[PDB]
DNA sequence: CGGCCGTACTG
DNA sequence: CAGTACG
DNA sequence: GCCG
């Protein structure tokens, strides 16, 4: 953790976010990787060639780094559309993405007041706007613990054998957490079927859950619950809660997926692809058949992965503690 | 030229 | 399906 | 945007 180029990545992140909200996701992914490189790196970049030498940084990006050091600014930033700040504001409503934000902007909306009174909102967006400020805040990990304990307690209350674990940034050892990721499974391998009903209707008794964003409860094969909860007592804020229930055989891949980070998973899955293998939150497969565009055309076969170490091993990668998975 | 991860809900 | 979301 |  030593940002030796904050002054540059600072101006780049602004541009990356602008491209993201406008919907230019690949260009944004490009900047996102170059930005991290310039951070993870060990000294202030002082040359056009030091830069190029850095993975994730090409000529085009190096040139821009130059401008920041020689000129102190980036003329590219002085031509960003005036719509960006508004698109970013609209895009921060849970449930609304680049497409919805661009539409609202097109319709003449410029503020949350406009959205609240004139915009047509999906059930999810109404909930997101309702907790707009709350969904932008991170929580002390200590509170994440209380939330994971509240979920786990209600789960083991009707089946003491249930294994509950908090993943995400929590397991990666961060000081604060954006939301709480709770993974639930069962050692026997069957008793995890159709438990969402009991867990969710148990957490609703005690009034712990306040809003539901994603919860397909009419289906017995529900895999995830994305919602909102709030601990009891004064001074509590609404927090995002994400729960997944998986079969014990998929426990390791699930744990690995849910622990992240997101960029870490993508990188790992990208490696598996170069090796004709495939990785998901369900399993690690080998002998996968893909076409010219890297799209799966053949299923291949699932490899036994009892633990996270097995996944790294099978991929010919040295294991990495959760805390060492921020990218 | 063209992929850039592989999934799960919603309506 | 497109959109949005999860890590 | 980067990279193979
Ligand atoms: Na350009
Ligand atoms: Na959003
Ligand atoms: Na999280
Ligand atoms: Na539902």
């Amino acid at each position: 953790a030593t940002n030796h180029n904050l002054h540059i990545t600072e101006k780049l992140e602004v541009l990356a976010k602008a491209y993201s909200v406008q919907g230019d996701k690949w260009r944004a992914l490009g900047y996102a990787k170059a930005i991290n490189a310039l951070k993870s790196f060990h000294k202030p970049v002082t040359s056009y060639q030091e830069a190029c030498s850095i993975p994730g940084i090409g000529k085009r990006m190096a040139e821009k780094i130059i401008e920041i050091l020689e000129s102190g600014h980036l003329r590219k930033l002085d031509h960003i559309s005036e719509s960006v700040p508004v698109l970013e504001l609209f895009s921060n409503i849970w449930g609304a993405g680049t497409k919805t934000a661009q539409m609202w902007y097109q319709q003449g909306f410029r503020s949350l007041e406009d959205i609240r009174s004139q915009a047509s909102l999906t059930t999810q967006q109404a909930i997101g706007l309702k907790h707009y400020s709350d969904f932008l805040e991170r929580m002390p990990r200590e509170e994440a613990t209380e939330i994971e304990q509240t979920v786990q307690k209600a789960a083991q209350a009707f089946n003491s054998g249930l294994l509950c674990v908090a993943c995400g940034s929590y397991r990666r050892g961060k000081a604060t957490c954006g939301d709480v990721d709770v993974l639930i499974t069962h050692p026997d391998g069957r008793s995890h079927r159709g438990i969402f009903s009991r867990l969710l209707d148990s957490l609703r008794q005690e009034g712990f859950l306040t809003d539901d964003l994603v919860s397909q409860e009419e289906n017995g094969q529900q895999q995830k619950y994305l919602g909102v909860c709030r601990l009891p007592g004064p001074g509590r804020r609404h927090r995002r809660l994400d729960i997944i229930v998986v079969p014990y055989s998929e426990f390791a891949c699930a744990l690995l997926y849910f622990t992240g980070s997101a960029h870490f998973n993508r990188s790992m899955r990208a490696l598996a692809k170069t090796k004709g293998m495939s990785l998901s939150e369900h399993a690690l497969s080998t002998a996968v058949v893909r076409n010219t565009h890297g799209a799966k055309v053949g299923p291949g076969r699932v490899l036994p992965t009892p633990t996270e170490k097995d996944v790294f091993r099978l991929l010919g990668l040295p294991y990495r503690e959760p805390a060492e998975r921020d990218w």
